[PDB]
This record gives structure tokens, C-alpha cells and sequence, in this order.
């Protein structure tokens, strides 16, 4: 007797599938929060040089002429590109001169100004401090943001092949309920640091727990159901990222100062843990290993819960023994990496496949993380984007039936990838309508995820199947590592950040109905 009548006759859409799906997705909203703070906890307030005449009250009391306080603004610092005072510049002498409007002030030489030498003021107008404020990563260490984001991924990463091993040695429920531990701990202490490496370490332990967590998460949710409701648990579970950012958005309103924020955010996973105890464990990897009387409790107990316990009194351990030897082999996971390049005819299939996991990691990570520029209103523009998501993602699965297979996935990713385009010519007046372009860019990017994972089985055949999706998630976070630290060459121009995030989709995109 196999496996799938053994679940059949223990049960497989009674009540206790529903309440693993509630127990299991409540904890992916505040995994989407930890892994999505870094757009509020490091934002970057408005500044300014800091000034003597200006900040310090001992020379504020000595000042020969009342004059506002724009006039001292004038004095002390240079205006800047956006009629704005200069950011990381001083005049080394307070210039007197630049009062009188008989003289054009534009000629100022580099060498009357000077480094800023005594900190720098921010304002406290809707932040109350960022690590920008508190180690000033300003005008000459702007450049270690995409440093810290690119290091989460990194953490993202190793921590995804480490507890992947891990699991496959020891068990689903067991890395799980470690995870939401470390997890917490890792969090709770990042949020005390004082310096900025260690800051990055422990950021760096909680990715890679988040990662642990979310793979053990969506194994432990599609094993412990029949073959006919998968797809219904990978909806539920992308889901959970929606509400996770919406969720965001609303306790980043709550709270104003990163450390309390990242304390509200990393609490809760102790509670979690707390918990993750009473679930039962997946029967079907203990029977893989041979520990059949615990996998007969498991049966015994999921079986009780749905009651089902007159039918459920039949099993014994002979019948599990020869399920375990239906039970098929992995030892061929050696070769499957390199048939998958040798043949020639499941070589363009996977050349393909990783562009379309590639370009998700690349373009949306590379701008979810910057909600900064692309709007005003973060906590509105925040919200937007997991609100949109769902009518998408509800239409996509639509779509599927009535236009066909090979133009679903071209066309999920052009449209994400030219209203990215457009960004750019629309003139910089019209404010609202370039904001709303950029909420059906980062919304629609949603579906473009959910599609790729139900893509990726029909192609590939069963034996390999497992390999192929393997491949397409490594792709998949190798260029997310690749997506923040593009922001780096906005020096050339504030437009070419812009026109590599989105060109990526589309030249995938439109390569991806090839197949
Ligand atoms: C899962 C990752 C590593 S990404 C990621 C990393 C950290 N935390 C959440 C997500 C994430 C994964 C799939 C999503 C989807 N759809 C999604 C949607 C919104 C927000 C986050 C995610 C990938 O590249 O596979």
C-alpha cells in the first residue's frame, strides 16, 4: 500500500488542514515584515552641514543683527542643485558679503568650503532617527546601505542551503521550531548594537533563520495534504506576503524610532516557537528514514483530530514497512545537475527557465528596498503595493484559461517591465501619476512570482522535476544580491537606476514564450 491511501483514509481536507494553513501562514506576515523593514528602519531624513552661527546657542547669543533665519541660511551654507542648502559643504568663513543683491553669488571657488567637520543635522519632522541618523552614513559612506541590504541577501542565501541540509538530516518540525528561535534571539539582539558591523552580523543570522523558516514553512504545508489541494496551499502561502506587507505598512505607522520598531517587529517569533510544539511532525519523511511507530502516532493523532478514528484503528506497522519500501529512491540526485546541460534538448529548456527566476530577484528587490524616492507618502505607497497585489494575483490564475499557456508568462513581465519605462519621461510635475505607474509596477510583479513556480513543474518531467525548481530558486537569489547594489550607479544620472531595473523583465519576458 503507497502512501497517498494512507492518507486518504486518515484524512486530507478535514478541519485539521484548516487550522495547520491558519497556524502555519499567520507567521509569513511578520516574516514579510522582517525581511521588508529595512524601506523604514534606514530611511534617509533631509540634513544639512552643521553650523556654528546656526546650531551653537554659546554663538547663537552673540550674533551682531537680528536676521532670520534664512538670511544665516544663506550665510553659512552654499545652495545646492535643488535650490536646497548644500549637503556636504560649508563655508570655512562666515561670508558677509553674499547679503547684498548688487552681487551675482555664483562664483565660489570649492576652497572657500570645507568637509563637514562637526556632524550633521537632520530633521525630526516624521522620523525620529534611522541608522542614517545615528551612524551617519552620509555624503561620504552613502554608499554602505546597499552594503547592509546586500548582506541580508547573502544571509538570505547561505541560510536557505544550510537549513535545506539540515531539514533533509533531521526533520521538518524540529528546523522549523529552531528557526522562529533564532529568528528572535538574532533579532532581538540586532536591535541593540551600538556599532554598524555588528549591526550587519546579526542582520545577517536573521535572514538566514527567515530563510530556514520560510522553506521548512512551505514543505511542512504541501506534504501533510492530498496531490488535488497543492496549488490552494501555494495560493494561501503567497498570500501571506500581501498581508505581510500591509501589515508593514501599518506598524511602520505605529512606530517612529528603528530600535523599538525592529524590538515590535522581531518579538512575536518567541510566541511562534512557543507554540510550534503541539504540531505533528510529517509522516512521510519518517518513514523515508524508518521510524515507523512515530510515524503511526503522527497517523493516529492527525486521524483523531478529523474524526476518523473507526477506520484509522485498522493501521499497523507491517502495512507503513511496505510503504517504506514503495518508497522511491534519491540516489540519482548526483547526475540530474548535469543531464539537465548534456542533453540538448533540456539545455534551452533551463537557459530559459533561470532568466524568468533571475529577473524576479533582480527588479523587485532592486526597488521594494527604495519606496523612498519613487513617491512622498511612504506608508500610503507601502500599503499600495500588497492591496493591488491581490486582484492581480486573483486575475493571473484567471487569465491562465482562456488565453493560454505559452502568453502567460511573456506577458506577466512586460507589463511590470515597461511601466518602469515610463517612469522616466513622464514630466516630474505631474507627481501623483508617476507614483500611481509605480504601484502597478511593484504590484504586479506579485503574480509574476506565483506563475514561474506553477510553470516550472509542467515543463520538466517528474524525475527531474525536483531539480529543475532546485536550479530556478538559486537564480533566483543570486540576483537579488545583484538588485540593491545597482543603486550604486545613480551617480552617473538618477534616470539609469531606472532604465536597467526595468529592461531586465522585458528582454526576459518576451524571450520566456520562446519555449
Ligand atoms: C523567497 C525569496 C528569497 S524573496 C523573499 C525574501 C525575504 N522575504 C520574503 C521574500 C519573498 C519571496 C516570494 C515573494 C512572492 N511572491 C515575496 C513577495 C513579497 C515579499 C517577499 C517575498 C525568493 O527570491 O524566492
Amino acid at each position: 500500500m503507497a502512501f497517498p491511501e494512507l492518507l486518504d483514509r486518515v484524512g486530507g481536507r478535514g478541519r485539521f488542514q484548516l487550522l495547520q494553513a491558519v497556524a502555519l501562514v499567520t507567521p509569513i506576515l511578520w516574516v514579510t515584515t522582517q525581511s521588508m523593514l529595512e524601506n523604514f528602519s534606514a530611511a534617509v531624513p533631509h540634513h544639512r552641514c552643521w553650523v556654528p552661527l546656526l546650531d551653537n546657542s554659546t554663538s547663537q547669543a552673540s550674533i551682531p543683527g537680528d536676521f532670520g533665519r534664512d538670511v544665516l541660511l544663506a550665510v553659512s551654507i552654499p545652495p545646492g542643485p535643488d535650490q536646497r542648502p548644500h549637503q556636504c559643504l560649508r563655508f570655512r568663513q562666515p561670508q558677509w558679503q553674499l547679503i547684498e543683491s548688487n552681487t551675482t553669488a555664483t562664483n565660489w571657488s570649492d576652497a572657500d568650503t570645507e568637509p563637514c567637520e562637526d556632524g550633521w543635522v537632520y530633521d525630526h519632522s516624521t522620523f525620529r532617527s534611522t541608522i542614517v541618523t545615528t551612524w551617519d552614513l552620509v555624503c561620504d559612506s552613502q554608499a554602505l546601505r546597499p552594503m547592509a541590504q546586500s548582506i541580508f541577501l547573502a544571509g538570505i542565501l547561505v541560510g536557505a542551503a544550510v537549513c535545506g541540509h539540515a531539514s533533509d538530516r533531521f526533520g521538518r518540525r524540529r528546523v522549523l521550531t529552531w528557526s522562529y528561535l533564532l529568528v528572535s534571539v538574532s533579532g532581538t539582539i540586532a536591535a541593540l548594537m551600538p556599532t554598524f558591523p555588528l549591526y550587519c552580523l546579526f542582520r545577517f543570522l536573521v535572514a538566514s533563520a527567515v530563510a530556514g523558516v520560510m522553506m521548512n514553512t512551505a514543505s511542512l504545508l504541501m506534504e501533510w495534504t492530498s496531490a488535488q489541494a497543492g496549488p490552494l496551499m501555494m495560493t494561501l502561502n503567497a498570500l501571506g506576503f500581501s498581508f505581510g506587507q500591509v501589515l508593514t505598512g501599518s506598524v511602520a505607522y505605529g512606530v517612529r524610532s528603528w530600535r523599538m520598531l525592529q524590538l515590535a517587529v522581531s518579538a512575536p517569533f518567541f510566541l511562534f516557537f512557543v507554540y510550534s510544539w503541539w504540531l505533528p511532525e510529517s509522516a512521510r519523511w519518517l518513514i523515508t528514514v524508518g521510524r515507523l511507530d512515530q510515524s503511526l502516532r503522527e497517523l493516529q493523532r492527525v486521524a483523531a483530530v478529523n474524526r476518523r478514528k473507526a477506520e484509522a484503528d485498522t493501521l499497523t506497522v507491517e502495512v507503513l514497512r511496505s510503504a517504506m519500501q514503495e518508497e522511491p529512491n534519491g540516489n540519482q540526485a548526483g547526475a540530474r545537475l548535469g543531464t539537465l546541460l548534456h542533453t540538448p534538448g533540456l539545455r534551452l529548456r533551463t537557459f530559459i527557465s533561470m532568466l524568468c527566476w533571475f529577473a524576479f530577484g533582480f527588479t523587485f528587490f532592486g526597488l521594494a528596498l527604495d519606496l523612498q524616492a519613487l513617491g512622498s507618502n511612504i506608508f500610503l505607497l507601502q500599503a499600495l503595493i500588497g492591496i493591488v497585489d491581490l486582484p492581480v494575483k486573483m486575475g493571473s490564475l484567471l487569465l491562465l484559461s482562456r488565453l493560454g499557456r505559452r502568453l502567460c508568462q511573456a506577458s506577466s513581465l512586460v507589463l511590470p517591465g515597461l511601466c518602469i519605462l515610463a517612469n522616466i519621461l513622464v514630466p516630474r510635475e505631474m507627481g501623483i501619476l508617476r507614483s500611481s505607474l509605480a504601484v502597478l509596477g511593484l504590484g504586479s510583479l506579485g503574480a509574476a512570482f506565483t506563475c514561474v513556480t506553477i510553470f516550472s513543474s509542467e515543463l520538466f518531467p517528474t524525475v527531474i522535476r525536483m531539480t529543475a525548481v532546485g536550479l530556478g530558486q538559486v537564480a533566483a537569489r543570486g540576483g537579488a544580491i545583484l538588485g540593491p547594489l545597482v543603486r550604486l550607479l545613480g551617480v552617473y544620472g538618477s534616470w539609469l537606476p531606472l532604465l536597467v531595473y526595468g529592461v531586465v523583465p522585458v528582454l526576459s519576458g518576451l524571450a520566456a514564450l520562446l519555449l
